[PDB]
């Protein structure tokens, strides 16, 4: 057997990414996620100080890109392409992923490049498939050609970000133009006036909107649902998203934190367990 | 396909090993061999100058260990655990091993870590599976999850000790509290007074007991069986096990060596061919 | 499964190659191509400044070798052995090769050594199978044990020369005692007097014989067939094979080049597109 059949299918979605800033020359790969919107994902540090981000496809179509946004902590960034006809790959679930699963790291450093290995450990994915500068921000796929992760930069040891997590950050960037991680597996956003009155609240109302609560995280289990609004963490008032990361990070691990929330006009309070 | 099914089964037997001496901090992995006795094997240099050897299991049970003994030349050491409920892995035969066989190097450097490759050459096993400090003394297993070797430290090139050989040294350590390799594939031991009269000899009788003769080695083929007793190698008398390695090492390769033995009360003499 | 069955079959054809010159000591591997003629191939730089090239087989038969010739650009060289009984391997087609295909790099650095990986990219073959000094000039084989390439020296990244190309250069060396690469995928040779009158031409006739035109190359598509004879490239006369590489290299990429040829007594002219 071989992987050629299934890599043939993965290939088209993998792009090359050249960056020029200040003169600067950066090169990495990227994966097309939504061809009907022209959306691709690559590493965050590749497009750092980016002045000219140029994407080259498989068919050689050189195109210019628009950084919708990027995330530091996962080293991920999202770009938009204003083009059509694009093809993507079949994408899988990183939840089904187990150590021992075979794995291939693809990229496009020039004008392909695939390395084989397995998953070594399992919030990134460790692998003995050889990742490179040329193929960071590229596609890590399973033995079925399903996209299970995005390559990053760091030995004999590679790391990728599980595509579930990857897609979660891209969406926040797509829907909000940004991404802000608060406490214990939740994502928060600035509760703008227009967002406030989109949720039945007053224009003058302030807080940190919870844009997503990851399942079985301490906050989900502390009872915090998405669409809630934090106004106070302990004896400190909250009025923007960045304050959550700030307030939380200034409290020792495993501490009881009383956080006032506001779910559908009713104020609550949630006792929560701080995680490092 | 994948290896997850079979690595799931291997995992429980793999331990983490933390060592403190003189302040010193050493970390490696190890494999549980006999759960009904609490016996684990790891690398010898990990527990060097060991003052505190602490073992952490899969279920997180941190336990203290007792160095039964260790071997330098194979870089192997044996530890005892005074605990119950333990599970081991399925263990194979290193004789069935051939170059080309797939292979996975597992360890437990933190709190898993598995790398894939094949057997490169075949008295250790060379492999392109990536071994590390974190995963030396850990389990090398075949494509069937059978334990075929123990990882060691040294590139793109790893080495393991064939589990047959590994089990042979552990047993000597278990049965005798030590291990001494004499000439051409044989293992010798101090013929203590209590051992002498356990074999029908006199209390006052002296020699180097042969505790094991490996099959098809020059000494087996020179006719030397286990349970024999060397009293003289050439014109030099023998009275303890260490003298065999000493006497033999001082003779050029492929030399004729006349060794008086004593098998069941009858003295013999064996013409033997020195191997480097 | 495993690869042992199929590596067993490959092994015999793989040789060790030790070189002594000026004191010099070089070591690499090589593959037996034609056992009925005693022909082996290895890397070119291994037998550089070679004064004593000694080959050792699998059965340990140490034999002396005769450098028929070698090629720099592909880093390949051909040696002859004046011996019998030899066995070779099953050899494949590098055209069927695709990225994702599994792959094993074998050699004989001592007295075997095989590493596993896939084809990474595709005029050499890139692979994440680990090549070494010890195993350069050795056999890269597919998952079927078919010889698909010859290992070379250069990271996490190996390179081999597709066996089709490899066999093409060896034959030129075998048939002509040399190899000279002209323009855009063609091979040229000195049109010696004896060769001239072997092709119906006069003894006094001069030019650069085309000893092979690779399919779908610019020159094939420019209409140039093997067995033709170049006498002029542009306004410059041609009288030996080395002049083609010389003339061509002194013209910018993608230029129109008018080359007088002489196919079966009739002069032509061929408009050709220069490739870098």
């Amino acid at each position: 057997p071989s992987l050629a059949p299934v890599l043939k299918n993965a290939m088209p979605a993998i792009v090359n990414v050249a960056v020029q800033g200040y003169k600067f020359e950066s090169i990495g790969s990227g994966v097309i996620i939504d061809p009907k919107n022209g959306i691709i994902i690559t590493n965050d540090h590749v497009i750092r100080n980016a002045n000219l981000i140029t994407v080259t496809l498989q068919d050689g179509r050189r195109l210019k890109a628009r950084l919708i946004g990027g995330d530091s902590e996962t080293d991920l960034a999202v770009l938009k392409i204003d083009a059509k006809n694009l093809k993507s790959l079949v994408i899988g679930d990183s939840d089904k992923l187990e150590v021992g699963d075979y794995v291939v790291a693809i990229g496009n450093p020039f004008g392909q490049s695939a390395t084989f290995g397995i998953v070594s450990a399992l919030n990134f994915i460790q692998t003995d498939a050889a990742i490179n500068p040329g193929n960071a921000g590229g596609a890590l796929v399973n033995a079925k050609g399903e996209l299970i992760g995005i390559n990053t930069a760091i030995v004999g040891i590679g790391f990728a970000i599980p595509i579930n997590m990857a897609k979660d950050v891209a969406q926040q960037i797509i829907k909000f133009g940004s991404i802000h991680r608060g406490l214990m597996g939740i994502f928060v956003q600035h509760l703008t006036p227009e967002l406030a009155q989109s949720m039945g609240y007053a224009e003058d109302f302030q807080g940190a909107l919870v844009s997503q609560v990851n399942q079985n995280s301490p906050a989900q289990l502390a009872g915090l649902k998405s669409g809630d609004v934090i106004v106070q963490i302990n004896d400190t008032k909250i009025t923007q998203a960045t304050q959550v990361k700030t307030t939380i990070s200034l409290l020792r691990a495993g501490s009881t934190a009383k956080i006032k929330i506001l779910r559908d006009n009713k104020p609550l309070t949630l006792d929560v367990e701080v995680t490092d």
